[PDB]
């Protein structure tokens, strides 16, 4: 009862994907189990071996170690069967890989595969396992050091090069110019240029010399690097006491302030959460925030978005002034500044960290945790979890531990941000992870020049088409849908530990059609991959110029007009070191050290089947006219919004 | 009316930043009282000429005073007064001019202070001196240690002695890709032990030298153990034994093994082939606190045999406790190999902190700072000993306040990655300096004192004594020309003065250090400046060089332990051996920092190398060329010497050693 096969190996073409140790197969079927039989990186060499006996249909394949990357297996009966795999062998440890087609749990139901998959969770289970980071936070993965992560998830060997060799160079650079021990002001607004000598961009240029125009001022709330917050005003906020006399001049005497709330040209921008928020110390001196409103008019005919008013206090009364664009132009500056840096601790605490690295973190441990090898599901999402889990615990190791950058230079510190967090996560909300939903929702489906809506809504659209070809191949119905037990463990698990069970975040604790599915999973792979672009993207192109993305502020919110100078500005302003160590972390985050591999891109062929393969090129081919469509509408533009072009979109959040 | 002409040369530092757009002039004060200060109507590098006319006579030159207009700096290396009819005058002056001041310059002829009896030159020396006096102040940073400079940070410090731009430059670049390296891979914050000796070889991936090989490939062996206090990071504390210490009880049974029976172990120590090295000095020493473990320390004897016909020099027992009994094994060679091992494990620890305390810390940058200090305080900048020594104090300052504010404050690698801690560290020096005596400071009383004088294969001393020759030959002609005779010495009151701050700010007026207080003869000064130079340039260097060398290899050079030492033999192991070791975040953080100690990151200038031009007389400039050739020809001989050796020793090779304490 003698049998034959061929075995196809290729290993990993990363630095030192190949090994020196022999390297056993066993092969499991229908009928019974196959002794173990014996068998560099880049090699794609074949082997012999012959069964004892024939196991009948091939169910399983182990492969024993005596680390080593395997990409793919093949073996051939007496046709062929594929046999991915794309992770690390380190040491003594057996792998089991089912066939490449993928798998939900209903659709094969003999014995061994089934209690494969429950034995591959179990495992995994123990091997990624969440932790209470924060009371009121996300839960985590339980590890402490980027030592204590697996191979699997680590960061590429020559990807960390590319990291550690930059911030050397970049610290270095600045450490020498004593930019990093001026513990005192700026000698001037003069003397912030010399961050450009540091590093140098067209739109940090663009920001420095624009930074003083109000339509400049008013766009980045559309373009910049928080543009989720604007929402079109129903009615004047009663927090927020403004009068036709204060914008009479932006306005005119042609239209009223109601009229203008009728039309919808009113928007607002609130920074409400960081009301009475706890505040940092930098270099023995206390640190201040303010919880501005903005109001926004749009002009008509396609005009610019302009400024009507800011409230820096979030509390009316005398000691709370309106600032106006028509204000001195000190008072009207020094309070756009305000908001900038209510925009930048809003941005960096929520949008960037609560948003963009802690929700793709929920999502990824999820799926590790719940979806096997060979669910489809595993395989669609897997490529966009990428690097996410080394990232996050290179953050809680490097970035929000006492003595580090947030501690150091941020007006906010830890415990703001932590505050933030833990705010901001009881009013999260489904609508605003859903983008055409969040937008819908706050009003902005028809102000012009809103670049971050125009193109998400393009790139959302072809996820969401893609993802609905992929669930529409292997879920023939909502009783499939419902009846994948690994896929609504996927989702429950994510509502508690991420979601911590809030009803009113209206997060789906169960899928129970494909639509809902769909739409689900369109969400997690968009906050995984376009969201994050959007908002990490153009961190260092907004605080190269410091006034125009302060990191803190050292001197409270003006109790009234007409104090305002060149001198106090300054004096407000953060110190110098704690001004270039933000900028200089904001740079190091700004773009992808280096394994950069763009949305839509899949060189780990988890997906062998030809229908999937086939939904693949057709998305990657809707990305390619978006970011036609993109580079067509940014020729025109003196700032062309580049953020969300998919080939400079990451598949993953790992930066 | 008298009008007078003068060719006025200038030469910028080359350094970047050095040049100036501010307007300087100069004023010359002579014996016919001084002139109104004339501008010259200056880039680095560049040298250039100048023609301004005196309103009146000036006399003979006596001083040049260098103005500056009003918040630049400007890198003045000399000026050159070149007056009509001929002549040369050459100000040597080598200092930043920062801000808006005036420097009072002599000319470069070396003047001591019974030398001119000039009423404004001798004005000119005490104003100077009492600047100096009210800049550079004397502190003390702890009870028992050596009085330091009174400066907090190094932000704080003058361009004088603050590090040059491109070393800062050549320096961070490399601390900021070694430190983001290690941060990033998550090594500085992994707690726990290492996994197994294999996995202490990733070390090697972050740095790696043919010497750091070397201990790897060689490590267990007991030759290269040995030969390691000859010839390693510590050479300094092997010594011969009279009798072997009552203390440490070893028997002819122990080393019946090594000895054979041809010869008994008194007969070895009439033989003079028995040497101690001797960690004493740990005995009772305090723990530090390592991720919240208790670490431990010993105080080992190590006993060490010299094989006759030049052979190789192996270690009959170590006794890793001064106290000995039935909790103290003596440990031997033919112990088992974790036994034997974990012994000498032990002593590389106890190597590791005597080395970094006393050997690197006290004597090579505290004792180098107190000399520098005392030269910048008493010593005039046209004195001779100003012109010689102040060379061998480039950037010693700013190293050390550097050391105090990163290194000894809490949080730092001493606090966090040390076994013996801050506290060890600061009683270790309290320690030593009882110990401390001019004998050990001077090497040819050094090696006959600890009678190593005959062992074979002690290139540490062999290249020391070669180099002490040549300072104590150059310094012989210094001073046979500035001072004629051994009254000359006595009448010099800034040198008095000089060595009087260096016994009591240095030394703490300890008579037990045989530390000269004053200065009779002139060949008492040659031997003391010669002491001063060499414990700047040569011992260090041999202290330091082989740093990272050393603790590559994470069991060759481990700087904590985390187990007590064994009281009984037979209970070792493989695994009880990585346990005893130091964690991963405290093996990695020493080492990161050994590696950027253990060499000059750029702007180095070699023993006797003197770029910048104070002696400007035929005579001391004769000195320095001879100076330097005999230099060259002692590292020929070491560079012969190590053809023929698998580990050449290169830490003493003159063109790799600086001429100050910067590292
Ligand atoms: C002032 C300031 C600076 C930084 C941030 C970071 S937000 C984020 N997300 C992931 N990060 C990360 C990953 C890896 C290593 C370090 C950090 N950082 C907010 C605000
Ligand atoms: C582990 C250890 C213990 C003690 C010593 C004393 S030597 C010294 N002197 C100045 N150092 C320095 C200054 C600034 C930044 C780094 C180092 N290090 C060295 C190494
Ligand atoms: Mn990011
Ligand atoms: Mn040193």
């Amino acid at each position: 009862h003698m049998a034959e096969f061929r075995v196809r190996v290729s290993t990993g073409e990363a630095f030192g994907a190949g090994t020196w140790d022999k390297v056993s197969v066993s092969i499991v079927g229908t009928r019974g189990e196959s002794p173990p039989l014996p068998l560099t990186a880049g090699a794609e060499e074949d082997f012999q071996v012959t069964l004892p006996e024939d196991v009948g249909r091939v169910l399983l394949l182990r492969v024993h170690k005596a680390a080593w990357f395997c990409r793919w297996f093949q073996l051939t009966p007496p046709g062929h069967l594929l046999f991915p795999c794309y992770q690390w062998l380190e040491g003594a440890g057996t792998l089991v890989l089912q066939e490449g087609t993928a798998k939900v749990s209903w659709a094969d139901h003999h014995p061994v595969l089934q209690q494969q998959r429950q034995e591959e969770l179990q495992a995994r289970q123990e091997m990624y396992q969440w932790k209470a980071y924060n009371p009121g936070w996300p839960h985590c993965l339980d590890e402490k050091t980027v030592e204590d992560l697996e191979l699997n998830i680590k960061y590429s060997t020559a990807k960390n090069a590319n990291f550690y060799l930059q911030a050397g160079s970049a610290f270095a650079e600045m450490k020498i110019k004593g930019l990093l021990d001026r513990k005192g002001l700026w000698r001037s607004l003069n003397e912030m240029k010399r961050i450009f000598n540091f590093r140098r961009t067209p739109a940090a240029e663009h920001a420095f010399e624009h930074w003083q125009e109000d339509a400049f001022f008013a766009s980045q709330f559309l373009n910049g690097l928080n543009p989720v917050l604007i929402r079109r005003c129903h009615y004047l906020p009663k927090n927020f006491p403004v009068t036709d006399a204060m914008v009479a001049s932006v306005l005119g005497p042609g239209t009223s302030l109601q009229a203008e709330l009728e039309k919808g040209s009113l928007f607002l921008v609130d920074h409400g959460i960081l009301s009475g928020i706890q505040t940092n110390v930098i270099n023995g001196k206390p640190q201040f925030s303010a919880a501005p409103m903005t109001l926004l008019y749009q002009s008509p005919g396609c005009g610019p978005l302009l400024p009507l008013a800011i409230q820096l206090s979030q509390t009316p009364g005398p000691n709370s002034p309106i600032f106006l664009p028509t204000d001195d132009k000190w008072d009207w500056l020094l309070a756009k500044t305000w908001v900038r840096n209510a925009e930048f601790s809003f941005h960096e605490a929520l949008t960037h960290l609560l948003h963009s690295h802690l929700l793709p973190e929920v999502f990824t441990l999820a799926t590790l945790r719940q979806l096997p090898h060979c669910h489809p599901l595993f395989k669609l999402l897997i490529p966009h979890t990428r690097y996410t889990l080394h990232i996050n615990t290179l953050a809680r190791e490097l970035l929000i531990v006492p003595g580090q950058v947030v501690d150091r230079s941020t007006g906010i510190g830890i415990e703001g941000f932590s505050e933030l967090i833990q705010r901001n996560m009881k009013q999260l909300n489904y609508s605003l992870l859903c983008l055409p939903e969040d937008i819908r929702t706050r009003g902005v489906e028809d102000i012009p020049g809103y670049y971050y809506r125009d193109d998400g809504m393009q790139i959302w659209g072809a996820v969401e088409r893609f993802v609905s070809e992929i669930i529409g191949i292997y879920y023939p119905s909502d009783e499939s849908v419902q009846d994948d037990r690994e896929l609504q463990a996927w989702v429950r698990e994510i509502f508690s530990k991420g979601f911590l069970n809030q009803e009113s975040s209206g997060i789906p604790s169960s899928l129970e059609t494909r639509e809902a599915l769909v739409q689900y999973v369109t969400m997690v792979i968009f906050t995984c991959s376009a969201k994050h672009a959007a908002v990490s993207a153009g961190q260092f192109d907004s605080c190269a110029w410091m006034p125009n993305l302060p990191p803190s502020m050292q001197l409270p919110p003006p109790t009234s007009k007409g104090l305002a100078t060149c001198e106090g500005f300054i004096a407000t302003l953060p110190p110098v070191n704690a001004t270039c160590d933000v900028i200089l972390a904001l740079w190091l985050l700004s773009k992808e050290p280096g394994d950069q591999r763009p949305l839509g891109t899949y060189p780990d062929e988890h997906f062998t089947e030809e229908a999937p393969r086939r939904s693949i090129a057709t998305f990657q081919s809707r990305l390619a006219q978006i970011s036609r469509g993109i580079q067509e509408r940014n020729q025109g533009l003196v700032l062309p919004y580049t953020y969300l072009d998919p080939p400079l979109i990451e598949n993953s959040v790992s930066i």
